């Protein structure tokens, strides 16, 4: 999201989030959605508009900023962005930092893109949210990305693989009530940022008494180092987590796939010949527990006698 600020009073000592569409920016405005009122007396009374357009679907990939057009209202000293002045049928720009002088007001408004990607765990949720989040000046998406900031999860009953994989990723996680939170919210932050919703203190919200995540990701990581399994290719993101645990991940597709080679090459088998068989879920539920590799390896030890 584009957020301004400036030096001086002239935007009151409070930063604004700049959402899609459009600002008119003058000393003669009353702030509201689409009015930016700056205070220095040698401004047009209508002197800038800022247009912030909607997210591509590159943006989400890239972390790339939303178009920022800035047109120059009929001043009489004009609009420099980058200390080049705004030509007529307006400058825009796609660079992740831009300095906005108006005119003879040497405090120049700083506009700069804090990064904000929200991964979505399910198409549903997607379909849902995309339109909202596309107007609020969100990328979005199902696939994984380095822009990545913060993740959607579905709430219920057992968490997903998606979650469980974001978790680990040290990822912020987050419910629709932090969407809901932002659309009720979204008015009151174009006219200070400081309010808007910390997505942190939502976060810190899900894992308190949560039965279906351990006490912090940074302990479960390399926690089943030392340990071999075989799987299905049910999900890459899955195969991904699992490799964060520490685990030394084999690959079959069909029944006879066990061999003689992979029983004494594999300590278990992840699902959904007798031997030892877990889904994700259950393997997730070990991981809560504070004896994750006692309960593991007993479980080994314990097959080995049945056969």
């Amino acid at each position: 999201m584009w957020i301004i600020e400036a030096e001086g009073d002239i935007l009151k000592g409070k930063s604004r989030i700049l959402f899609p569409g459009t600002y008119i920016v003058g000393r003669n405005v009353s702030d509201d959605s689409s009015h930016i009122q700056v205070i220095s007396k040698s401004i047009s009374k209508r002197h800038a508009r800022f247009t912030i357009l909607t997210p591509s679907e590159k943006d989400y990939f890239t972390g790339g900023p939303c178009e920022f057009e800035v047109k120059d209202l009929d001043t009489k000293f004009g609009t420099k962005v980058n200390e080049k002045v705004v030509g007529q049928n307006g400058d825009s720009y796609k660079e992740k930092d831009l300095k906005i002088q108006l005119g003879k007001c040497p405090f120049t408004i700083n506009a700069y893109w804090r990064s904000m990607c929200i991964q979505f765990d399910n198409p549903e949720m997607l379909s849902q949210w995309a339109s909202n989040l596309n107007l609020l000046g969100i990328p979005t998406g199902l696939r994984d990305s380095d822009a990545t900031t913060h993740f959607v999860m579905n709430r219920g009953s057992s968490i997903t693989v998606g979650t469980m994989y974001a978790f680990l990723k040290k990822t912020v996680i987050i419910d629709d009530s932090y969407l809901q939170y932002l659309s009720t919210v979204k008015e009151s932050v174009i006219e200070d940022a400081s309010l808007m919703p910390d997505a942190l203190e939502c976060f810190k919200n899900i894992i308190k008494n949560n039965d279906q995540f351990p006490s912090s990701p940074e302990d479960c990581i390399n926690s089943l180092e030392g340990f071999s399994c075989a799987m299905l290719n049910t999900s890459s993101e899955s195969h991904h987590l699992l490799e964060l645990l520490g685990l030394r991940i084999s690959t079959f597709m069909s029944l006879g796939d066990i061999d003689k080679e992979l029983i004494s090459k594999t300590d278990f088998v992840v699902l959904n010949e007798g031997i030892f068989c877990l889904t994700i879920e259950q393997l997730w539920k070990i991981i809560i527990e504070r004896n994750s590799r006692e309960l593991i390896s007993k479980e080994i030890e314990r097959l080995k006698y049945a056969t």
